């Protein structure tokens, strides 16, 4: 649990994200909870050119390391960590299916039982606010109070979990749910959903 | 036909499944008929971290090996083996196209002559029941009486065949048929189909 | 221009076809004009297990080499060669977009100027007939009289050209045109097309 | 900044373009501003067979090097360079989503804030003209006056930027925006957009 081991994992997650089809270009940003703040990917630098020393430390006051420029979206990573004390890693990307659902400004309802992985019977869609602002941060903190992932209107996705592996896994699962929703929505509106009682059983089984 | 050779094949099938775009995350489970029960993938463990000793033996009574946790969906693998004595391998996944069709709760009709590979003029869609329950198992056993593959409402796909290679091959073919169906359904409803007499000729030719 | 060099190219084309996303499972078959007949891929054998000695010679009378089983669809390869004397290689597959258009039983109209690569202002769709029959062969020979590629209703695609490289290239281009057509058809019907005068200029430029 | 270093980058961009899913077959062409004209990819030659000595120099008068045949679309590369003095690299391809939007003859509106990367609140669609003509060149020069990328009706995409890395990056981003637009258009028409005031803030933030 040293800085260099955590910085490698961040970089590996960025790579895996691109391999999975979730990250296009310079879109995503990944962070881990560290000491009193977090370690996050830098702004600008292409994923494949990323080295361990590129990773940026931002303390709990929002002061970033000297000589580095953190992701332009670091503020909502810090919002996630303060709103969900159990979150230790945050993955943000502009995955195509999730982003298309966020353009329609729709929550993803319970079309599949794996929706319970984010904590409830839906994936919310937080209202639009300019990237990097305090207004965006507040919408994100409110959307993550009872969910581990949220869409961002006209923007993309944020997923948080107990470690990077799980955070990536959830982000990928939400992109599948988004794709399922858009494919079925093009055929029938509304899309058949599982009832709240059924999601309630699946949530209890997921605890077990 | 030793346990270790069969466990490698299971693992290779999981890998190939992910390579083919049919398996996302920790979704699929694969099994082979063995001795008086089966060998199946474990619950939890990521596909890429899978080693031969991770594969779990479940006897015909449903007792699993000591110290291992079988897939959470082992019960419908056992249902498949008891309902179709000719089945020696079972592939389950949550492939996107198949799962989207299962959300609409539709059978795939004879839109292409390759539908005959699953035994008839359609791919059925068995009704929803919570994962891992006896209720789900009974729907699966009934859907596989005269078909080698079935969709599972709000869930995914099960395909069975005489060996893993063929089971994977069928699962992939059903994902293509699902994609064909959804792409054409978005344009015209209903989708043109081949008549039962024509599927009857194709089935006789497939025996030859 | 020896048999072994031509058999390698067939195998390389099968591999490239799978790499390009045009061939799923055991669906495609590839042939080259040779001596008085052709060399074609065998029936059954997975693409990755294909060796040079697996390639089958079928003479101009339809007699195939001893101990080998040619593709089950060899008859329409022979139909192509007899209908288009300038064709030296034939690529057949069940590519998803082309096959979805063939299910709707539609020709692809001139939605893009690259449609001229197949010889005219459209890609035809020949009527359904059981695979491997003389009836299918006759529809294919008639569709290829003034076109180098045709869809096959409820089935897939055939493309022919002067060598394998060009035949593969055309097959890939027709899969792109099919995808363009289905994506736009889901939005507006009918799809805007280029006029015959414009396709006439593009065809003259393609000669130059 | 020698010719051979610039020719490698062109070739690397062609390869990366194919890897990204933006270039199918022999469709794209890439150029860089050089001396008094440009270096561009040749006509005909497959991307994978491309060597440094294949790259063609075209002076500012349109005279091309002896013994080489420049891309058939070099004229609109020269149009781009003369219309946008700040452009140093041009990427053209027939990416599927962009091309499908160009078939509908629609501009992409501000459905996502990344639309500001091309300079404004939209990606224009320049009217159809035969490839390689002066008429096409004039439409392209007019579309790029206040935008760094444009669709070409019934054809594809052109993107220009300060170097090849950025030009490729923009071309990829526009293909994502096209995909977002088509996916949402199939569900609802018109698609929700961000207001001009909001795009105005995002453009100021992108300067900062
Ligand atoms: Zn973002
Ligand atoms: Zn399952
Ligand atoms: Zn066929
Ligand atoms: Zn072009």
């Amino acid at each position: 649990m040293e800085r260099n081991k955590l910085a490698r994992q961040i970089i590996d997650t960025c790579l895996e994200m691109t391999r999975l089809g979730l990250n296009q270009g310079t879109a995503g940003n990944v962070s881990v909870r560290y000491q009193d703040g977090m370690l996050i990917t830098p702004t600008g630098i292409p994923y494949e050119k990323l080295t361990e020393s590129h990773i940026v430390f931002i303390d709990g006051n929002g002061k970033h390391e000297e000589g580095k420029l953190p992701s332009s979206e670091w503020r909502f990573h810090m919002a996630a960590y303060q709103s969900r004390p159990d979150a230790n890693a945050v993955v943000h990307n502009h995955a195509v299916h999730c982003t298309a659902v966020s353009i329609l400004n729709r929550s993803i309802p319970a079309i599949h039982f794996m929706i319970a992985a984010a904590g409830g019977n839906s994936i919310p869609c937080a209202p639009y606010a300019t990237f990097g602002t305090r207004e965006l941060s507040e919408h994100v903190a409110l959307a993550l109070k009872n969910r581990k992932a949220t869409l961002l209107q006209h923007h993309g996705l944020i997923a948080c979990e107990v470690n990077l592996e799980k955070a990536l896994w959830l982000a990928h699962e939400v992109e599948v749910l988004a794709q399922l929703y858009l494919t079925t929505l093009a055929i029938t509106d509304p899309v058949p959903v599982l009832s709240d009682e059924e999601i309630a059983v699946v949530l209890e089984k997921f605890k077990t």
